């Protein structure tokens, strides 16, 4: 049944597991920091992905020049 290198990407001890929760606590801190609506910090609690987390704040943070 072996057909993947022993090394590979696929997943390992640490996996995204501990990171959505840095991630989103992390982002989440800035909100209540600049003090916006509790729309958006619940909408992070939602992300899917860091990408999305980070992605998210870069949209909102753009939107005020």
């Amino acid at each position: 049944m072996k057909a993947i290198f022993v090394l590979n990407a696929q997943h390992d001890e640490a996996v995204d597991a501990n990171s959505l929760a840095e991630a989103k606590v992390l982002a989440n801190r800035e909100l209540d920091k600049y003090g916006v609506s509790d729309y958006y910090k619940n909408l992070i609690n939602n992300a899917k992905t860091v990408e999305g987390v980070k992605a998210l704040i870069d949209e909102i943070l753009a939107a005020l020049p």
